[PDB]
């Protein structure tokens, strides 16, 4: 029996509650969660904001799928099926951590091979292990970019009492031209603008009006969870409520001890759980995206894209107190979050060594123009030949493309130093986003503005106090700061084959990414006769559709 409730958010059941270790221990409800997603291809399609698109890539005729609900502890089931023309399709389920069960991480080339289109279908099964909000979207190269994008909520504990779950609130920048037309693009020019941000799914023209501000319906004096989400391709995004606070209670899927701000930075792929207390004089409020950084992280060709916030009773129509700026976040999240379940990370002997370093690279001297590289390597996989697969026919010899980091040792700890293109003259800020596992954030460069030009390289001398182990922030996308560096490690808990990535999309398609080998031969060991079955069989089926395709695979794949 539950003993959740609006004054005691903090218990969830007997035996469970806010301070349960959730990666030892879930509750074994015995529910399984079915659900079906349809993928549909749609030609000229009018859009939120009035523009017709030409083509958009809808998961249950939307360009925000159906929610995921669930329970900690229940088994989610997930039947996808691909309904689109051409395009395979993988779903990936973002900022779950799919213990054991990494050949349903849904990372086409590295975990299986893409569901064929006109029907292929395959079945995701995986634990809610964790609890809150996360999203989940296609890594058929930046396919995503197209509308294959929803959301995840797992029900769970909260750091904070709150009256009223508001649920899911994806923001996303949205492009006119398709993804397919913007990696083209972004291979030899940089990221544009986008063209609105959309809240949940819809936004104002900014030039004609058409379109319908996204509407959040207040309780006047009530305590309101609200479960932000960056889907975006490249977007990051400064949000803030005119005249409120939002007070922090997790960060991606790591429930933190509370804490109250004015605005708030969204990488591409975070999401912050927060609860807005409805204090104030009862109105409309706007709910504003700003952009920071020199526009280094994103800009819009809505100068000023916003959703409103109704206290219910109150009249209607919009806001009419636009508010002021917030702060400039300089193209970073927050370094200070304390995860309610605290852990200390060992940092006794750390040094800087080629094991534990990856560089993040631009290389502009060939074709085409902006190729991404770690480790002087652009990513690139082969739909229909998986890193699992290498694995499992116990095949060592991987492509160099394939940017194969091993990782071995169980419960071992995986240091990595991610330095931003030391002595370049240009560098970006980039949304690090790890598959498999939560990291923990023992450092970073200076906080500077990322259009200062002022670089931080990694001294071991200098920078060691920079570093600490004693509850880091622990989350799965940080910011990588422009000329400068970030220190992450993760436990080695979790066989599989992991993608370590930048989140915008441009850049993962044009090479940046690694994948983290993790305790292979446990892998090996683990993986059941069912899931290899379906991998085998998936891959089969792929490998007969790939050559009637009438596209060629177009970048990293990823
Ligand atoms: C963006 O657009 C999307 C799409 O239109 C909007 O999605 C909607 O989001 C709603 C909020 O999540 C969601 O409502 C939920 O729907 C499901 C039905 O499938 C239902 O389970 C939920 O019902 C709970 O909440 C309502 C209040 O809304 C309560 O009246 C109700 O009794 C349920 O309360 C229980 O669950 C809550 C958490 O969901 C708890 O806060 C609450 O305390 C209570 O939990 C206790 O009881 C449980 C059972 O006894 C127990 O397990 C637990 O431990 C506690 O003891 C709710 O109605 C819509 O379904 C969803 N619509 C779609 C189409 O997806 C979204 O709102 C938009 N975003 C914004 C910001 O506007
Ligand atoms: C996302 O969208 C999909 C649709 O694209 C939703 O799934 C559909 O759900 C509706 C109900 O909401 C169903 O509509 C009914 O269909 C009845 C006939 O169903 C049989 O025939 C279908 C056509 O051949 C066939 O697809 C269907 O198979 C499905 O269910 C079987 C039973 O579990 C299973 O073997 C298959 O895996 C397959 O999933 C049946 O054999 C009809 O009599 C009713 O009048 C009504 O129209 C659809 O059948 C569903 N379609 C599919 C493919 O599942 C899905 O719920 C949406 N998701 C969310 C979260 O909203
Ligand atoms: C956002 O959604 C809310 C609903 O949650 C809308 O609030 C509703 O707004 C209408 C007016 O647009 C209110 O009705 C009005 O009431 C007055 C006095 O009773 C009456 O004189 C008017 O003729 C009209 O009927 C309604 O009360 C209100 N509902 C709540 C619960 O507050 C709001 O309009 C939406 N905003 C936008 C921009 O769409
Ligand atoms: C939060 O979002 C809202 C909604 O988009 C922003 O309101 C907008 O603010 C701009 C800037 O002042 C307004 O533009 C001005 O319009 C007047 C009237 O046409 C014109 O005389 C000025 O020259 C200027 O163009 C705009 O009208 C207004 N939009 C709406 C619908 O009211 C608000 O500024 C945002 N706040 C923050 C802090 O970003
Ligand atoms: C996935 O489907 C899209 C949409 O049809 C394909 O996009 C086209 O790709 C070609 C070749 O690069 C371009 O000339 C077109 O401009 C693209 N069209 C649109 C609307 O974006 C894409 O190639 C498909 N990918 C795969 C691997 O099949
Ligand atoms: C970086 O690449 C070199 C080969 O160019 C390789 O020897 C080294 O192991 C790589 N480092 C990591 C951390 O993968
Ligand atoms: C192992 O992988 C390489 C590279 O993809 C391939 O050329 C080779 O044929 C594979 N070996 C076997 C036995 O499949
Ligand atoms: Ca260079
Ligand atoms: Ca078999
Ligand atoms: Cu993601
Ligand atoms: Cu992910
Ligand atoms: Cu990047
Ligand atoms: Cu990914
Ligand atoms: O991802």
């Amino acid at each position: 029996q539950s003993c959740n409730t609006p004054s005691n958010r903090a218990c969830w059941t007997d035996g469970y509650d806010i301070n349960t270790d959730y990666e030892v221990d879930s509750p074994d409800t015995g529910v399984v969660r079915p659900y079906t997603l349809t993928l549909t291809e749609v030609d000229n399609w009018t859009g939120p904001d009035g523009v017709v698109k030409e083509k958009v890539m809808l998961v249950n005729n939307s360009i925000i799928g159906p929610t995921i609900f669930a329970d900690w502890g229940d088994t989610i089931q997930v039947t996808v099926i691909n309904n689109l023309e051409t395009n395979g399709t993988s779903i990936h389920w973002h900022g779950l951590h799919q213990k054991g069960t990494n050949l349903h991480d849904g990372a086409n080339g590295i975990t299986e091979c893409p569901i064929p289109p006109k029907g292929g279908r395959k079945v995701y099964r995986f634990k809610a292990q964790q609890y809150g909000t996360s999203w989940y979207h296609s890594h058929f190269s930046a396919q995503y970019g197209n509308g294959v994008v929803g959301a995840i909520q797992i029900n769970g504990p909260a750091s904070l009492p709150y009256d009223t779950d508001l649920g899911v609130f994806p923001i996303s920048d949205y492009y006119y031209s398709s993804a397919d037309e913007l990696v083209e693009l972004t291979k030899n020019s940089g990221a544009p603008f986008s063209d609105n941000v959309l809240f949940n799914g819809t936004a104002k023209h900014p030039e004609t009006g058409e379109g319908e501000y996204a509407n959040v319906t207040l309780t006047p004096g009530r305590r309101h969870r609200l479960r932000l989400i960056n889907t975006s391709v490249e977007n990051h995004f400064q949000v803030s409520l005119v005249n409120h606070t939002m007070t922090i209670i997790a960060a991606d899927m790591v429930p933190v001890n509370a804490m109250t701000v004015d605005s708030l930075f969204l990488g591409v792929g975070q999401r912050y759980d927060v609860v807005i207390e409805a204090s104030r004089t009862p109105g409309n409020y706007w709910f504003n995206v700003t952009f920071g950084g020199g526009l280094l992280c994103g800009g819009s060709r809505n100068p000023y894209p916003a959703a409103i916030f109704h206290y219910a009773g109150a009249p209607g129509g919009p806001p009419t107190d636009e508010g002021k700026a917030p702060v400039d976040h300089n193209c970073l999240d927050l370094p200070n979050l304390k995860p309610v379940v605290a852990r200390d990370v060992p940092l006794s002997g750390f040094a800087k060594r080629p094991d534990n370093t990856l560089d993040v690279t631009l290389d502009t001297t060939g074709t085409p123009l902006f190729v991404w590289k770690v480790n002087g390597s652009a990513i690139n996989i082969d739909w229909g030949r998986p890193v699992v697969d290498y694995v499992l026919t116990q095949n060592t010899s991987f492509p160099p493309g394939y940017n194969i980091v091993e990782v071995n040792g169980a419960d071992q700890w995986s240091y990595w130093l991610i330095e931003n293109d030391p002595g370049a003259p240009f560098t970006l800020p980039h949304p690090m986003h790890l598959h498999g596992h939560d990291f923990y954030v023992l450092g970073r460069s200076p906080d500077e503005s990322p259009a200062s030009n002022e670089r931080h390289v990694f001294d071991p001398a200098r920078d060691a106090g920079l570093l600490s182990g004693a509850n880091p922030v622990r989350r799965d996308v940080t910011m990588l700061p422009a000329f400068g560096w970030v220190v992450l490690a993760f436990r080695a808990d979790n066989p599989g084959a992991w993608l370590f990535h930048c989140h915008i999309a441009w850049h993962v398609s044009g090479g940046l990414g690694v994948v983290y080998l993790e305790r292979a031969d446990d892998l090996r060991g683990a993986v059941s006769d069912a899931d290899a079955d379906d991998l085998d069989r998936l891959c089969a089926d792929w490998r007969r559709y790939w050559p009637t395709n009438p596209y060629p695979k177009s970048d990293s794949g990823l």
